[PDB]
């Protein structure tokens, strides 16, 4: 992945409630292949479900998402992976409600 991008920014704190990453989407209700929005903490499904996060993207322009499925960060804008220290609490975060 990239080691940096200029939307690391817009990462915001996580909320004292923690992770969910059986949470499902927020539109459609799948518990399939859903991503965490890094701004405001909604989670919508991936683009080979229903694209809820992608479309949450041009909605709301938050740039970063984090996979549930295997943690990995992806910036919309960039169109890249990302990852950075300010990405390690909430992956680590994300890891210990996963496994
Ligand atoms: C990894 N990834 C993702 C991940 C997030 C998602 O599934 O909503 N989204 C894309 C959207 C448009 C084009 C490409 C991608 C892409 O390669
Ligand atoms: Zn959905
Ligand atoms: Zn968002
Ligand atoms: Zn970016």
């Amino acid at each position: 992945p990239l080691p940096w991008c200029p939307h690391l920014v817009a990462v915001c704190p996580i909320p004292a409630a923690g992770l969910d990453v059986t949470q499902p989407c927020g539109d459609c209700g799948t518990i399939q292949e859903n991503w965490v929005c890094l701004s405001c903490y909604q989670v919508y499904c991936g683009r080979y479900i229903n694209g809820h996060m992608l479309q949450h993207h041009g909605n709301s322009g938050h740039p970063l998402v984090l996979s549930y499925i295997d943690l990995s960060a992806w910036c919309y804008y960039c169109q890249a992976y990302v990852h950075h220290q300010a990405l390690l609490d909430v992956k680590n975060i994300a890891h210990q409600n996963k496994f």
